[PDB]
């Protein structure tokens, strides 16, 4: 179908790194168009389910969401072909101190992500693992949301529940940690943590705690605190994502309006 790219149309040009599914490469499609190619190592993914979901993902389209161009599934490893983001993952970009970011730039990164998440929310599509490591940066410095929904297809159980040793505890609200209750409001919580990561220039959330200690901190009702670079108004926005009661957390539409208000007031 239209979700299938012919891998013969790819020219591989550069290694981009490795993650839990294996290697990612940069190349060209039909000699002209920049693409990234994520190669899914055998045994790592629930492949038939992912392939079916890729059809849904191809219909998503937003300027701040990494575009899925297609998949290559006639051979193994299968390929995911996407828009190319030359500046890599947001986490590592934030940690490069040479950039000497202004706080207006940091707030713009938050706004980029919030726009993508408002779009996903309008499509009833949960990210399920939003974090700076899962956002990408293009050659213009624009941040886009990536790997959306992908955690649903991971076969390594260390990633798939809080009983696992590689679960995103530090991005999880109390109802996820205690009950596995995912919702729009668990994406909201994670977005607040992501804002904290941005304003902390890529520090690990709860940097001095283990995952187990973090879950206890959350069970006691405690929270991250204000990054040095966040104004009081910015801190209010990120902190609003962490209400104990999920229903008291904002929507992405509300967060976007709040971010724009602050951008105007701090311009
Ligand atoms: C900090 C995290 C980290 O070290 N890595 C994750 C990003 C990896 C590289 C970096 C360079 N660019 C890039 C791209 C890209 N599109 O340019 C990708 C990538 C990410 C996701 C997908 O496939 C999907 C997209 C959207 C939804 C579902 C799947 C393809 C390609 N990865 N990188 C380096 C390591």
């Amino acid at each position: 179908g239209s979700w299938e790219i012919d891998p013969k149309d790819l020219t591989f040009l550069k290694e981009l790194g490795t993650g839990q599914f294996g290697v990612v490469k940069y190349g060209k499609w039909r000699g002209q168009y920049d693409v990234a190619i994520k190669m899914i190592k055998e045994g790592s993914m629930s492949e038939d389910e992912f392939i079916e979901e890729a059809k849904v993902m191809m219909n998503l389209s937003h300027e701040k969401l990494v575009q899925l161009y297609g998949v290559c599934t006639k051979q193994r490893p299968i390929f995911i072909i996407t828009e190319y983001m030359a500046n890599g993952c947001l986490l590592n970009y934030l940690r490069e101190m040479r950039h000497r970011f202004q706080t207006q730039q940091l707030l713009e990164m938050c706004k980029d992500v919030c726009e993508a998440m408002e779009y996903l929310e309008s499509k009833q599509f949960l990210h399920r693992d939003l974090a700076a490591r899962n956002c990408l940066v293009n050659d213009q410095g624009v941040v886009k949301v990536s790997d959306f929904g992908l955690s649903r297809y991971v076969l390594d159980d260390e990633y798939t529940s809080s009983v696992g040793s590689k679960f995103p505890v530090r991005w999880s609200p109390p109802e996820v940690l205690m009950y596995s209750k995912f919702s729009s409001k668990s994406d909201i919580w994670a977005f607040g943590v992501l804002m904290w990561e941005i304003y902390s220039l890529g520090k690990m959330p709860y940097e001095r705690f283990t995952n187990s200690e973090t879950a206890e901190h959350i069970a006691q009702g405690l929270r991250l605190y204000r990054p040095h670079l966040a104004s009081e108004k910015v801190y209010t926005i990120m902190y609003s994502c962490w209400h104990e009661k999920a229903d008291e957390r904002p929507t992405f539409k509300i967060l976007l309006s709040n971010i724009l208000d602050v951008m105007d007031e701090e311009s």
